[PDB]
Parts: structure tokens; C-alpha cells; sequence
């Protein structure tokens, strides 16, 4: 239905940027998660190859160390995370699915980053509200990247913004989702993609005026809006 | 005269539209926005930054802590305008542009912004700047940040230079490294003698790019495609 589309106006583009620029950087570690989790069923959801690179880049360029994910699936992202930080770098990583995780957790290893993961088999909701009762202000996470259940994002960032350092960044993936959200009225969506693009629509908008946050929604992948805590 | 200048590289006008008008917009700066309309106006407003990706830019800065940057490219002074507002209070910008006259029409602007002080315009090419900038540059004084946004078929010559004057981990961002889409393809017809040569260099560049070990790169599809390098050594 919706996956079908690219945010750019041709495959051709999008195919010349990973060929060029995505995969000739790649860890091999990381081909390796991608092309296994391409033959899985769910491949759909995995992060493209050009996002990952820019997720590593934004993480170095801000001397990130400690980090959440929410949204495992099979571990691309977050072995992209790992490899990012430094080797005493520090990620929790929530995921509803531990077999997805287990999926890519051999290239994990493989890559000798697993000591830098915590994951978590839970509901996200619960975790971060766990971390709000028993964290100060010296367990600050530096980065979040929230790539989960989408109608849940405006309730992951009530949170976010508490268990992220005053400078720390929050990311939230699919902003732009396929192209609809730039419609008010969007034709012939199951009911799961059209209550995900209306999320998101009043997601961008509240962003956009929330004075807690300075934002910059930059159309890569399928849309990443990055969120820097300003108190 | 040139033949690429209104393609966008998203898939339509309303999902850059909205991107503008929901996450550009409500969060520019009153000097920027004053800038940005006036610079629309001008003969070569399509020179002009796109204002999602100032926002991106800006962002880049704060969370890198940049405080010394150089600017190469400047036109009015859309992104150099961004990078100083980003910028600390005590921060220096180096702004080379060719021209000077591009530069008074959004310099009102940047000195309503208060923000002068910590620019300094140089009017020249940037290929001499930048050679004399490696003789007399101590470790100290290298550069947090560079964006290059000016003549595009001497980008892989200022990359020779910006490697050795930006300190290791700074950044170094190229501009227009997609072209419009054009160089997804390795002929593009009824192009401007000029617009084929830029997209020649960047098809070069950006081959180039992705090969360099003094770097680590991600070209991001904002805009019409930044580039962002990170010395390594
Ligand atoms: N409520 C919830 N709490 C924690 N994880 C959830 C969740 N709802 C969905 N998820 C998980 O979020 C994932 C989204 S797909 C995420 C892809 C991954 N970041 C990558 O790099 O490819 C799915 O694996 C799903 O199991
Ligand atoms: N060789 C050269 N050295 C320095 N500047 C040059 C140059 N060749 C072209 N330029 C300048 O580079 C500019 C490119 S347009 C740059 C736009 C600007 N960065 C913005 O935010 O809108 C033009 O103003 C042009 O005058
Ligand atoms: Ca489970
Ligand atoms: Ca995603
Ligand atoms: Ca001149
Ligand atoms: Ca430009």
C-alpha cells in the first residue's frame, strides 16, 4: 500500500545513493544483518542503508555515548548505534519481538559490540516511564532514536524529553511517511497506515511548536525529524 | 540559463511544500525569514539555501559544538546567516565569496541579527584564501566546520585544501551533491555547457568521495544533497 513509494522522485536516485555512498561504507557487519533481514517477511520495516549512515554520523559529530533505541526488529540500526560510539559507549534497546533481535544478534557479536547493549524485551511505554522513576540527572541519555509503533510517538516524546540531556538529541523516524502526511484527506489506507499518518501529521505539527525542543526534519529515508532538548 | 534550477529531487511540490510550511517556517528565525524574502526577489535566488535545510545545518552545529567555522559560498547569506545565529557568542566565521555586493543585500539582516561581529567576509576566491590559510594555520586554529556551496567544478579541489585546514572529527559539508537528480544517470540531456560540467564534477566527487579514507561520509537527501565528511586524520 504504502511502502511501495519513495520520498524522492525516482528509484533511480535513490538506488544511485546507496550504490554510491551507502554501501561502499558499509561495516560489513551491518551488509550482512541487511541481507539476511532482506529475505525476511517484515524486510519492509528495516532502516535504509543512506539513513543509517547519516544516524552514525549525527552520533560521532555530537560525541554521543549513551544512548536508547525503541525499535530493534532485527538490530540494523542499532549495530549501526554501537558501532558509532565509542568502545565504552553504553545503548539501551527496547523491543517488544527478542526473536527479531536474536536475528541480527550474531553480527552483533561478529562485530565484538555486543558488550555495549542492553535489550530490553518489553513494551516501550512501561520501560521509560521505569526510567523516569529511578534516573538523575547523571544517567542523561545523549541520543534517542525512536522507531517503534508509530501512534505511540507523541507519548514516547512526554517521556523522551525528560531521559534525554538538556543538548541531547531525540530522532524520530518515518515523519514523512510515504508522502501522505502532506495531505489532509489521504485515499484508500487500511485503517493502521491511516491512523499511523494521522499520528504523524499532529506529531510534525506539535513539534514544530513545542518550545522544549529546537527540530530540523530532514527528508531522508522516509522522513527523520531530529530533536534537540533545549531545557 | 540554466535548465535544472526548479527539479525538485523529492517526489512532488506539496511534500517539500509541507515540510516547509510544518517544520521550516515556524522555526526560522525572524532575520532569516527577512532574508530569505528578500533574496527571492534577486536575479539569482535560486542560489539560495533551501530553508529545511538551514535548519539542518544549524542543527548539525549545535549538537557538534562547533565554534569556528568557514563558509565558502556565501551569495546574500542565508546559510551564513544560519551558521551564525547556531554559533556561540564568541564564535568565528570566515565567509569567502567572489562576491561582495551579494553579501550587502542580506548583510542589513545579519547585523540586525547582531550577529556581524563574529564574521568576517572575505571577497576573493577561495582557492587562493585557502592556500594561504594552510601556510600560516597553526593546530589551534583549525576549522570546527566548513560548507562549501560555491563554483561546483572546483569542490574536489577545495577538498584537498578543507582536509588538512578543518580539525580531525570537524565536518566538512558539499552542496548539491545530487544535482538535481542528475547524477543518478551517466548522460543527462539538454543541460547548460556549464550545469553538465558541475554534473560531471559531482558524479567524480562523489565516486571520489565515498573511496576517501581521510573521511567518513553520508550524503543526505535534503535539500538538493549535502554531503557531510568527517576527518579521520
Ligand atoms: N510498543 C513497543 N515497544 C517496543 N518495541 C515495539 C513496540 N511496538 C513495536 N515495536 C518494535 O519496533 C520495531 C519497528 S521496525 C524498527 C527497525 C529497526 N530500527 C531497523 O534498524 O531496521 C519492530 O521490531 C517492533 O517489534
Ligand atoms: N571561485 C569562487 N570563490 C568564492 N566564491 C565563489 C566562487 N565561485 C562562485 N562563488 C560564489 O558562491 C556563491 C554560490 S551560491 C551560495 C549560496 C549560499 N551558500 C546560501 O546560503 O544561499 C555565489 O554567490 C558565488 O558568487
Ligand atoms: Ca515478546
Ligand atoms: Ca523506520
Ligand atoms: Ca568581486
Ligand atoms: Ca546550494
Amino acid at each position: 500500500s504504502l511502502v511501495h513509494k519513495n520520498i524522492l522522485h525516482s528509484e533511480d536516485l535513490l538506488k544511485y545513493i546507496l550504490e554510491t555512498s551507502a554501501y561502499p561504507r558499509e561495516h560489513p557487519q551491518l551488509k550482512e544483518l541487511r541481507e539476511v533481514t532482506e529475505k525476511h517477511e517484515w524486510s519492509s520495516m528495516l532502516v535504509p542503508a543512506d539513513e543509517g549512515l547519516f544516524l552514525s554520523m549525527l552520533l560521532k559529530l555530537m560525541n554521543a555515548k549513551r544512548t536508547i533505541e525503541i525499535g530493534v526488529y532485527t538490530g540494523y540500526s542499532l549495530l549501526t548505534t554501537a558501532l558509532a560510539l565509542p568502545e565504552d559507549g553504553k545503548i539501551t534497546a527496547i523491543d517488544v519481538n527478542k526473536s527479531y533481535y536474536e536475528i541480527g544478534l550474531p553480527f552483533i557479536q561478529k562485530a565484538g559490540v555486543e558488550h555495549k547493549i542492553n535489550f530490553i524485551e518489553s513494551e516501550a511505554l512501561p520501560v521509560l516511564d521505569q526510567m523516569l522513576e529511578e534516573m538523575k540527572e547523571e544517567d542523561l541519555y545523549d541520543y534517542a532514536f525512536v522507531d517503534a509503533d508509530k501512534s505511540n510517538y507523541a507519548n514516547y516524546h512526554e517521556r523522551l524529553v525528560k531521559l534525554v540531556r538538556i543538548g541531547g538529541a531525540i530522532l524520530y523516524d518515518n515523519t514523512l511517511w510515504y508522502g501522505s502526511v502532506a495531505y489532509p484527506e489521504y485515499p484508500g489506507l487500511h485503517p493502521e497506515e491511516e491512523v499511523a499518518r494521522l499520528s504523524f501529521r499532529n506529531l510534525n505539527t506539535f513539534l514544530a511548536a513545542d518550545p522544549r525542543v529546537e527540530i530540523s526534519q530532514v527528508s531522508i529515508g522516509d522522513g527523520v525529524t531530529i530533536c534537540r532538548r533545549l531545557y
